[PDB]
RNA sequence: UCGACA
DNA sequence: ATGTCG
């Protein structure tokens, strides 16, 4: 019941907040499609819905009917509201990760997707193919 | 508390 | 352990 044809997404950080980066995989293969360059300061759930979202834009491009599989409720949540409810404070260090998530929901409302956004079951499948 | 993450 | 989230 693992969609095996699908696209997988993690974040990886240093602290939390800190330093945040994701990348996104063939879920069959490991092959990574796309790593983002590590942002100086974020939160995890910035991050998992930074990739989601990465991840659409990526498959939409490429004409890919593909699912995604991410691992955060959060994350999956703030995607199908088109809204990130991050509590990250806005100072000048933060400013890179607000921008990233600002024109993150801009493309939401901007364009057309019908890509599953599925629940990686963790519990049972051991870790996301995409994990750090 | 429970759930999912970092 | 603590921080991010619902
Ligand atoms: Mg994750
Ligand atoms: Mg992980």
């Amino acid at each position: 019941e693992i969609i095996w044809e699908s696209l997988s997404v993690d974040v990886g950080s240093q602290g939390n907040p800190g330093i945040v980066e994701y990348k996104g995989v063939d879920t069959k293969t490991g092959e990574v499609l796309f790593e983002r360059e590590p942002i100086p300061i974020g939160t995890n759930n910035m991050g998992e819905f930074l990739a989601i979202v990465h991840g659409l834009r990526y498959l939409k491009e490429r004409n890919s009917r593909k699912p995604i599989y991410s691992n955060s409720q959060t994350a999956i949540k703030w995607v199908k509201d088109k809204k990130a409810k991050s509590t990250l404070v806005r100072n000048e260090e933060t400013a890179l990760i607000w921008k990233l998530v600002d024109e993150a929901e801009e493309w939401l409302n901007t364009h057309t997707y019908e890509t599953p956004i599925l629940k990686w079951q963790t519990d049972k499948w051991g870790e996301i193919k995409a994990d750090y």
